């Protein structure tokens, strides 16, 4: 009923993302599933606004750090799963190198037997031909850690990490992510020490789909402490 107790098993999810990249606004809804007794996601990403206007892979790590695999041995350290049910607050600023810059703000939390994220997204100073308005880069998403830190200032967890974007042309565009979450209650939470998330994407398509969408499968594991 409280915490870690609630994902004992697979749990359904919903993701909502408001969006606005130089003034061109969006909408993307997402479902599936998580299991972090495996760290296991299976999701689905619709866009019911039309062809987006920026890369599927972009949207990637704004589209629930409370499914990734925590082993039995680190469980005092999983700060996302502790914040639930009443959720947390996540906000990042991804600054996309020689290009524009998101901020994101979302709440995680349950509502009813279901996670959900919904999510405000707003993208200024975008070049219109660059990777990003240009639609150049590949589609697809490779391995990153993410290594976390305490908060404490905050009873939160701040996290700063690079993603790396192939582009067609072969080379790479970088996405700087400064990210801090908050919880929204204000019963007592988990503060980690300093460990990593090791996270696998892959993207795919559903060929019968004919609106602009993306099917993603991840699975996310939790180290760095012994
Ligand atoms: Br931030
Ligand atoms: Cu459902
Ligand atoms: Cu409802």
């Amino acid at each position: 009923r409280k915490g870690e107790e609630l994902f004992t098993g697979v749990v359904p999810i919903l993701i909502e993302l408001d969006g606005d990249v130089n003034g061109h606004k969006f909408f993307v809804r997402g479902e599936g599933e998580g299991d972090a007794t495996i760290g296991k996601l299976s999701l689905k990403f619709i866009a019911t606004t039309g062809k987006l206007p920026v890369p599927w892979p972009t949207l990637v790590t704004t589209l629930v750090q409370a499914f990734s695999r925590y082993p039995d041995h680190m469980k005092r350290h999983d700060f996302f799963k502790s914040a639930m049910p009443e959720g947390y607050v996540q906000e990042r600023t991804i600054y996309f190198k020689d290009d524009g810059t998101y901020k994101t703000r979302a709440e995680v939390k349950f509502h009813g037997d279901h996670l959900v994220n919904r999510i405000e997204l707003k993208g200024i100073d975008f070049k219109e031909d660059g990777n990003i308005l240009g639609h150049k880069l590949e589609y697809n998403f490779n391995s990153h850690k993410v290594y976390i830190t305490a908060d404490k200032q905050n009873n939160g967890i701040k996290a700063n990490f690079t993603i790396r974007h192939n582009v067609e042309d072969g080379s790479v565009q970088l996405a700087d992510h400064y990210q801090q979450n908050t919880p929204i209650g204000d019963g007592p939470v988990d503060l980690p020490d300093d460990h990593y998330l090791s996270t696998q994407t892959i993207l795919s398509k559903d060929l019968n789909e004919k609106r602009d969408h993306m099917v993603l499968l991840e699975y996310v594991t939790a180290a760095g402490i012994t």
